[PDB]
């Protein structure tokens, strides 16, 4: 059956815990990367969510979720925050406003996650994006919101893709800089994926983070599989008019659902790129009806299929599932393309997309660079983020000191 069809065989079967409860959500899966200021948690603090999570322990909230009744259990403690942050602002104490902005846009981007489904939810997206950038302006290499004219658009798309974009001081015309194109996952959008931005703006790399079609501020039509080739346009045109971007030396790193567009892109995009990476992205398996069918119940903290439905524009699984095939890379004939350079990293036991989609990867087309991590599920963590940045460097010809940039990531 589908229990003999992938890699990672009947652990398709195995419904994890954290489905049961927010209790064991939050005790077996995410109080431990929250302590840690990591993924979902960056720049949030345990000091912030414990209560939080008390709070909606006692209320005993578990699937299937009321995405209203959910969001509003973290506004309380988002308002607290973001009060404390407009006081210190007030005061000069830019540190301090900074830290608090972004302590509420990690409370408000939870309320949201997995996707935003209701009016409270999408209501979260909107307050966490204001209160991010009121944090990202306080910076004291302030990373800003680029409105890039979407000139590529077509009928039925947003005007604009809202990027968030950090260029290292003395970059110019004269001495331009690489650029790192961060692309956001089916969770994480630009207020996440923000987190990286100092790291590259310290080893002298220019960043801009733009969010996958059908999440956060993507003007992509949702059902079109050319949507995202249309948004690359109007993303690589705004770069190449910024001349302290050196254009030859851009690379696209997809984190997560990004990793698809990142492979997508480096075909679609070739020669307006230097390398892609996608790190636990996906191609065609992540499209099945037996993977789709099975991945609600594994380590996705929520309904993985059901949101990734909702993302590329269906009302319920059954009917993405009916059209999912359509975003295949090797259906629609992107994967015997030509390709720049592509870094394909997963781990072997992901049970979000599997790692049967690296293997497609590398049956179509030119060779691409690869690293598995064995007895590691999505992203490979956290060996992934050290083979990425070590073969970055390589290629952009930087200090090498990885471990100088991975340090910087956790609050
Ligand atoms: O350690 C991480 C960091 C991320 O940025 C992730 C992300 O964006 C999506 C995901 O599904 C898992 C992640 C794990």
């Amino acid at each position: 059956s589908a229990t003999e069809k992938y890699y990672i065989r009947d652990a398709i079967t195995k419904p994890a815990v954290h489905h049961e409860s927010y209790q064991k959500l939050w005790e077996t899966k995410w109080k431990k990367p929250c302590e840690m200021g990591v993924y979902p948690f960056m720049f949030g603090s345990i000091k912030d969510f414990e209560p939080v999570a008390q709070e909606i322990i006692k209320k005993g909230l578990k699937e299937p979720y009321d995405w209203d009744e959910y969001a509003q259990m973290y506004f309380p403690k988002a308002e607290e925050l973001a009060k404390i942050a407009e006081e210190a602002e007030a005061a000069g104490e830019k540190e301090k406003a900074s830290e608090y902005y972004l302590r509420s846009s990690a409370v408000y981007r939870i309320s949201r996650f997995p996707t935003p489904r209701s009016e409270k939810q999408k209501y979260a997206w909107r307050k966490g994006c204001e209160v991010f950038y009121k944090g990202a302006a306080l910076m004291e290499y302030p990373i800003k919101e680029v409105r890039i004219p979407h000139k590529h658009g077509i009928e039925g798309e947003g005007d604009v893709v809202p990027v968030n974009f950090l260029l290292p001081p003395n970059a110019s015309e004269t001495s331009p800089v690489p650029c790192v194109l961060i692309i956001t996952g089916l969770d994480g959008y630009r207020t996440e994926l923000a987190v990286w931005q100092q790291g590259w703006r310290s080893k002298g790399v220019a960043t801009v983070i733009a969010e996958i079609p059908g999440t956060g501020d993507s003007p992509a039509l949702r059902q079109d599989p050319t949507s995202p080739d249309r948004q690359w346009s109007s993303v690589l045109d705004w770069i190449e008019s910024q001349k302290a971007v050196d254009s030859k030396k851009i690379v696209a790193w997809g984190f997560s659902t990004g990793g698809y567009y990142a492979l997508r892109m480096a075909h679609t995009h070739k020669d307006r790129l230097l390398a892609t990476i996608s790190l636990g992205g996906g191609a065609h398996h992540m499209f099945d009806r037996e993977w789709l069918e099975h991945a609600n119940k594994l380590e996705y903290p929520f309904d993985l299929s059901n949101t990734l439905a909702y993302k590329f524009g269906y009302p319920d699984l059954e009917s993405f599932i009916e059209e999912s095939s359509k975003f295949s890379l090797l259906n629609d004939g992107t994967l015997q393309k030509p390709c720049t350079k592509v870094l394909l990293v997963n781990g072997n036991d992901d049970e979000i997309f599997p790692i049967d989609d690296m293997f497609v990867s590398l049956e179509n087309g030119q060779p691409k660079l690869a690293r598995m991590v064995k007895g590691k599920k999505h992203m490979g963590e956290p060996e992934s983020f050290s083979i990425i940045l070590e073969w970055i460097h390589k290629l952009l010809g930087l200090d090498g000191k990885i471990k100088e940039q991975l340090a910087m990531i956790p609050s």
